């Protein structure tokens, strides 16, 4: 089932633009905020855009974008935390600790910016 990522660093959706920007939106109504997570293994996720069909992702720098298809820098180590929130890192950038995150003004947050102990890396997982 679809699902909101509401991250509580800034109060925001996690958002994937049709630009294949990312980003983050307090508009519950917002249509890009619809995502639907799948799991390949266990505790590794996509994570898709309903409305546009693309997928999360972060490239090489640590930049997170709109993927309009699967591919391995798609893929995100799902982590609860002791709050439990969800955290998100980076499948292959895991061992640079790269997480998914925003920043208090809604805007992504860099994966080398990010690190554990970040409000901006917490997402709870609301299904809708």
């Amino acid at each position: 089932k679809p699902k909101l990522l509401y991250c509580s660093n800034g109060g925001h959706f996690l958002r994937i633009l049709p630009d294949g920007t990312v980003d983050g939106t307090r508009d519950r109504s917002d249509q890009h905020i619809q995502l639907q997570l799948s799991a390949e293994s266990v505790g590794e996720v996509y994570i898709k855009s309903t409305e546009t069909g693309q997928y999360l992702a972060m490239d090489t720098d640590g930049l997170l974008y709109g993927s309009q298809t699967p591919n391995e820098e798609c893929l995100f180590l799902e982590r609860l935390e002791e709050n439990h929130y969800n955290t998100y890192i980076s499948k292959k950038h895991a061992e640079k600790n790269w997480f998914v995150g925003l920043k208090k003004n809604g805007s992504c947050k860099r994966g080398p910016r990010t690190h554990y102990g970040q409000k901006a890396i917490l997402f709870l997982p609301l299904p809708v």
